């Protein structure tokens, strides 16, 4: 599960994904984290 | 040089660069232009 610090991070991640990027690369490019739970924590809520 | 349309575009571009993205990749995510000269156009001043 990707979890992002804010909406802009989410938008970067999503855009990177839409273009074909891998999850871990897109997380790095966006500031998002890949976690093992399906619900995001309140500090990476987006 | 990266030339960005607005400060959000700058923030996105720089986040992507901080995550190891190439200039071209980060330009695509941000809407910024990569210009190989020092003066940005007025419409991409950030």
């Amino acid at each position: 599960k990707s979890c992002c610090p804010n909406t802009t991070g989410r938008d970067i991640y999503n855009t990177c994904r839409l273009g074909g990027g891998s999850r871990e690369r897109c997380a790095s490019l966006s500031g998002c984290k890949i976690i093992s739970a399906s619900t995001c924590p309140s500090d990476y809520p987006k």
